[PDB]
């Protein structure tokens, strides 16, 4: 029954506070992606764990072309929930529909194109190594790469 | 189309490069063993991702997330999730996170097998500030 499956889930979670291991908070720990409002591609960041991890949803209308972008210090993850896409990672090209996943490792280039006439909807995560970023820099001054 | 996708990638070392599997079709991924799973992408120590399949009536008993953030994307089935003694129901195209320092369990409440794409991530700097990990890194 569709009425018993909430669109957003608020929940009280422990805070992982080193000083107070029993401290707690309310945080949104779940979303039904079809019902998420988005802001030529769509996205909404859903879960944020700054600075190490973030995740969200992207949708691409028919005939959409996402231009090549660098992953820089983040590893990208994409899970394809619906549609058809052709994706380039470092001049190697592949296409993929539902239940396919690909990663863009740090320091690489990627692009995505909608090759179907249904809109494509993706679950994305990006993550970075906070210790490594501190020791080597992010590519900004004075640590230009 | 392709089941495994290999690709030449730069290493973020600085121009060294590798051979690595950067894409999978989850239906063709072989699983391992209650529930079954396969680890797909590893970028030690900060990020991991994989696929889990629970059969009908399967229940993963409560375990702690400790210093890892876990996220789950539901490709098939219907589940009941307990995070910190609060339970909620979710189904296909739902995503949920298990924050650090909490207890969680997952139960299949449907008649289809459940399939999840999972990721777990950790804050390597914060872990170091807290004393987590030995000298063999």
């Amino acid at each position: 029954y569709d009425a018993f499956y909430k669109d957003e889930i608020n929940c009280e979670v422990l805070s992982w506070n080193e000083q107070n291991p029993k401290a707690s908070e309310e945080r949104v720990v779940g979303y039904s992606l079809p019902s998420v409002n988005l802001q030529q591609l769509k996205f909404a960041s859903l879960f944020k764990e700054e600075p190490s991890f973030a995740a969200g949803v992207v949708e691409m209308p028919a005939g959409a072309e996402k231009p090549v972008k660098p992953s820089k210090h983040n590893i990208m993850s994409f899970c394809i929930l619906q549609g058809k896409i052709e994706v380039t990672v470092n001049a190697t090209t592949f296409r993929m529909k539902k239940d396919g996943v690909f990663i863009v490792p740090r320091g690489n280039y990627y692009s995505i194109k909608n090759i179907g006439k249904e809109a494509v909807r993706l679950y994305y995560t990006h993550a970075t190594d906070t210790l490594e970023n501190k020791r080597r820099g992010i590519g900004d001054f004075p640590n230009e790469r």
